[PDB]
């Protein structure tokens, strides 16, 4: 269990270091997913990239039983499968006690590596495309009130 860094953080800030090959398969690779699940499942979140617990690396995770399958990713890579775009609710343990509306994609293609080196190349759309397009924001430094473009819908949580 992590400490999860809060926004305002200058590590949030930082362009993700990719997961270096070696470190595929490895123990400490193991160790540091481990606490990632663990951490985001005690405080409740759908998602969690590696620089919310102050890790500088190309690696999230992500799961909701709209399903959502558990899954790693490492080293992503998104590509918009067209122009459409859609608005919804978003929150962020690192942005604790908020709630905003955000435009994404609606639908994507995702490549990157499981953590034995395997790749992953999914299409997805809807919940799942957003998720997605949420957790790699993390790897460029970005927190979702930057992608807010509706101000008229960010606020505390419990007063929308
Ligand atoms: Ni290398
Ligand atoms: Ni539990
Ligand atoms: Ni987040």
């Amino acid at each position: 269990i992590r400490e999860i860094l809060k926004m305002g953080d200058e590590r949030l800030l930082r362009i993700a270091q990719p997961v270096p090959s070696e470190l595929l398969g490895s123990e400490e690779l193991q160790r540091l997913i481990d606490d990632m699940f663990e951490t985001m499942h005690h405080v409740g979140g759908v998602g969690l990239a590696a620089p919310q617990i102050g890790v500088d690396l190309q690696l999230v995770i992500f799961g909701f039983e709209p399903a959502v399958p558990p899954t790693i990713l490492l080293n992503p890579r998104i590509t918009p499968l067209d122009d459409e775009m859609e608005e919804g609710w978003e929150g962020c343990l690192s942005v604790p006690g908020l709630r905003g509306a955000v435009s994404r994609h609606r639908r994507i293609r995702y490549q990157g590596l499981d953590p034995q080196g395997q790749p992953i190349d999914r299409s997805v759309e809807g919940f799942h495309a957003r998720v997605v397009q949420h957790e790699c924001d993390h790897l460029i430094g970005r927190l979702y009130p930057s992608r807010i473009t509706d101000f008229s819908k960010f606020g505390f949580t419990e007063v929308l």
